[PDB]
């Protein structure tokens, strides 16, 4: 339910409708993208990951 944005250091902003789950293993986030699969991001390229919650539920 909860709607996720990824900050990029470049600028670029990324959502998600699932908390992206971080691999340690290779220093990659792992997303869903809208109408799609999943698709990686490096963990040093995101600043912050956000959490923006629902309450008309």
């Amino acid at each position: 339910s909860s709607q996720y944005i990824m900050s990029t250091k470049d600028g670029k902003m990324i959502t998600s409708d699932s908390k992206p789950k971080l691999d340690k293993t290779t220093g990659m986030y792992l997303y869903y993208d809208e109408d799609g699969r999943e698709v990686m991001i490096k963990q040093e390229d995101v600043t912050q990951i956000i959490e923006r919650l629902e309450h008309h539920h």
